[PDB]
């Protein structure tokens, strides 16, 4: 298996990686039907979603996306510094695949 | 794919988005049948619900209503600060759709 | 809906409003065969319960009474002051239909 | 229905309470295969376990052995002191049945 | 039931005993498809995985691979020591069968 996000993310096409080395600036979490999502931002300008559970899921994907969620949320108000994030970027906006946190 | 808390509310009809920018006064749980709700308050006035799930809801709808509360209650423990909310106006209390914190 | 743990409360047969503006005293759980449930009291002596699921409870209760209990051990663990109870009175101890939360 | 731990574990067969008084010392946890368990101890040198779900849990019970690992799990994270606990001593180590907390 | 972790890994074969005393460095979480896990690693240069459910997985461990996941988060966020880790070395990085941490 994969050690690092950077290793991981290089096994999927589509993907880059951005480095944060920052808190999350904003969260936003919606229940409103279609749109039963997260979005992040940062202080940077930039903002990442978790996709609403959709087509292009594999079962596996839908415990892991509510665990994502998860960890945003908790990541948040815990004011955690986010290393790395893997992300889809063939969304907007881009999608978030894998977070990692150090320190 | 909305970027922003006031985008995604502009998508449904009969929602209004609410600047808080304060952490919540009071937290209202209820397990009575039929009333399984959370009810938050500010100490502006404004009060809002996350709605007993019911059939308006889709069922993709049914995990992020337990997330909303969820959320709700460790923003309360922990005096998070709301920045908007965007809610359902055609309710009373409105009833919250969506909900944003920064800082 | 109601807008306060008063209103709902009174919608309700065999409950009353217990004013507690403390924190829980004491915290007891149970994973006994029949006795899953979770009790609780304060320094004024009052003890309450989140009754076990049974006959009486409908199936949109069910996730309640388990939020409810995970509400009561947060609360607990984090020395949050508990304002109002709406209890039921027709058992014992006194069974939890709704809290709320304030300054 | 019981008002306190010592009501609930005189309720049952091969129970005895055990009053601990103190925060856990360890806490350990196993996804290893049929041994899916929580073990805790105290400096005293007492050591009680949440036992692997068996053919003797009945379905309610289910629900009541995950949480009971989540609430092991942070009361040690918290450094909260246990009360009480109410074990089954026909298992090695003592299986909890229930625990209580105050402080 | 073992007593320890020491006595639960040895019960198994493929796995080791890493005793670390010391807080999680990194924490990694990835819901890309077929990598949804969780990689840990440490100051000394250890890097340990929650692997993706599979068919060596029984039942039973499919909740429990959850909860593993839910306390190495927790667990990094509040920089809480771990003592030991049992882990099966029969993969890389080596898989988490167990986690103990002393107070
Ligand atoms: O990653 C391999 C899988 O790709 C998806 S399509 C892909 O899905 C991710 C979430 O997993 C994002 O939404 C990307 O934006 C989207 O392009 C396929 O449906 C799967 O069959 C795999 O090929
Ligand atoms: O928002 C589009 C959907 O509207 C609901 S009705 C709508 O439901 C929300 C919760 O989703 C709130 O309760 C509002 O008060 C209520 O008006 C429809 O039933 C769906 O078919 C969509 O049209
Ligand atoms: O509250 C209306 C419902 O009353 C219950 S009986 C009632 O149930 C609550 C929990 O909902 C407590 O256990 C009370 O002690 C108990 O008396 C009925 O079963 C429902 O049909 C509603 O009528
Ligand atoms: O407690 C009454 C029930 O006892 C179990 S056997 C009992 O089960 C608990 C967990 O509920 C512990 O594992 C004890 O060590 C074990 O002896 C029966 O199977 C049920 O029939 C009830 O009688
Ligand atoms: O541990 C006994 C079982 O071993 C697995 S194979 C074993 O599975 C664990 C997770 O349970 C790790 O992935 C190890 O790397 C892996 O080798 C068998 O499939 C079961 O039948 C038991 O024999």
């Amino acid at each position: 298996a994969p050690q690092t996000i950077t290793e991981l993310c290089s096994e999927y096409r589509n993907t880059q990686i951005y480095t944060i080395n920052d808190k999350i600036l904003s969260y936003t979490e919606s229940m409103a039907g279609k749109r039963e999502m997260v979005i992040i931002t940062f202080k940077s300008g930039e903002t990442f979603q978790v996709e609403v559970p959709g087509s292009q899921h594999i079962d596996s994907q839908k415990k892991a996306i509510e665990r994502m969620k998860d960890t945003l949320r908790i990541t948040y108000l815990t004011e955690t510094k986010i290393d790395k994030l893997c992300v889809w970027n063939n969304k907007t906006p881009n999608s978030i695949a894998a977070i990692s946190m150090k320190n």
